[PDB]
Order: C-alpha cells, then sequence, then structure tokens
C-alpha cells in the first residue's frame, strides 16, 4: 500500500519507521506523533510492508518485508524480498533528499523484521551516508558478510531490546549490535524488562538519542 505520513511544518529531517511482521503502517503512529512533539521539524514516514506469503506461517499472506523460511537459523530468509524492501526504503530516502532533506538528518527505524530491513539498508545496500538508525527488538540476518567502508562507520546506531523477548532472541539482538560495533561504528544498547514490545522508558531513550542528533 502507500506510506502513512506525518508531516511537520517547515520540515528539515525525516524518520522512516518500519513495522513488524504482519502489521499495519499505523502501528507506530502513536509513537511517531509523540516523538514528533520532541522533534516538531521532523517528518515521519511509516511505509507498509506488502502482503506476501510467509513460509514459516504455513504460507499465510500478511505484511512481510521478506519471507522467513524457518524459525531457525537466522539466515533462513528470502534474501531477495529483503533486498526488494530495502530498495523501497532507498526509494523513500532519495525522495526526501529531493525535497531538500539532508542525509545526516534522515533516519531509518525498524521493529523486529523492520529493523532487519533498515539495518540491512544502511550497512549493506544504500551507498550514501545516513543520519542514523534505530533497531527496535531485532537482528541482522545479513551481517555475517560485513566490511564497512570509512563512511558507513560514521552512521550512529541505537539497539533496543526486551530481555524477555521470546520472539527475537536478545542474543541475536546484541549480535547485530556487536557486529556493527566490531567494525567501529558508534552504537548504543538498551534492554528492558519486557517482551516483543515497546516500552515508555524505551521511547524516552529513543527521543533523547534523537534530540541529540536531530
Amino acid at each position: 500500500s502507500e506510506p502513512l505520513i506525518l508531516d511537520a511544518p517547515n520540515a528539515d529531517a525525516c524518520i522512516i519507521w518500519l513495522h513488524g511482521l504482519g502489521a499495519d503502517r499505523t502501528d507506530f503512529k502513536p509513537v511517531a506523533e509523540a516523538l514528533q512533539m520532541v522533534l516538531p521539524s521532523t517528518r515521519f514516514i511509516l511505509p507498509q510492508a506488502p502482503s506476501q506469503a510467509v513460509t514459516v506461517n504455513g504460507g499465510w499472506v500478511m505484511p512481510s518485508w521478506y519471507d522467513i523460511l524457518a524459525f531457525s537459523p537466522a539466515r533462513a530468509i528470502d534474501e531477495d524480498q529483503l533486498n526488494a524492501s530495502a530498495d523501497q526504503v532507498i526509494a523513500l530516502i532519495d525522495e526526501q533528499r529531493a525535497k531538500g532533506i539532508a542525509a545526516e538528518r534522515i533516519i531509518l527505524a525498524g521493529f523486529s523484521q523492520g529493523g532487519a530491513v533498515v539495518l540491512h539498508t544502511a550497512f549493506r545496500r544504500y551507498a550514501q551516508p545516513l543520519g542514523g538508525v534505530l533497531a527496535l527488538s531485532t537482528y541482522a540476518p545479513t551481517f555475517d558478510d560485513l566490511a564497512l567502508d570509512e563512511r558507513h562507520k560514521r552512521i550512529p546506531v541505537l539497539h533496543l531490546h526486551g530481555s524477555q523477548d521470546d520472539v527475537v532472541d536478545p542474543a541475536l539482538g546484541r549480535a547485530a549490535h556487536d557486529a556493527l560495533q566490531a567494525q567501529g561504528v558508534e552504537v548504543g544498547w538498551h534492554d528492558y524488562p519486557m517482551g516483543h514490545e515497546v516500552s515508555l522508558e524505551e521511547i524516552h531513550d529513543i527521543g533523547a538519542w534523537l534530540r541529540k542528533r536531530l
């Protein structure tokens, strides 16, 4: 479908947030609207993953960024749908660049599956620098292969996770963090007593990090 947008008067920054497996672009609207209050000059773009069959879920057709062929291992995914979606974001990125929004003031964000997609996008597909990346309860199914150039290390990152996350092993979560970290990328970590979800304290953390960068 089409990206739900939360514009901001005289915009000078943009945050592209992606949802989890099988969710509505409206899932992060309440969060977008709130962060917009601390960042009133920042536009929010919440795209919609298309409907695709999800192998690991029989073959149900729901919003999926990439097909997940099995709960295990991590790589057990359709890498091309992943590259497809990534391109959907790279699309969105450029559009913003066109409307005059600056690179360092463009940020990608993703929860669960979505985070994989943006993590992949920033450090594997997109060639130009970004302003940052937000990883909400995720993993990086495509990081085993990683050799960042001098520029992609300039991309600050913040990883967040629930300790009780019984959907995305926190380990795979730190993993992504440790992967980027080891290549010398400015990264941050925050876990919370919660499961595959978002928390108020977590958002304050996100907003704070943002206020410092936008």
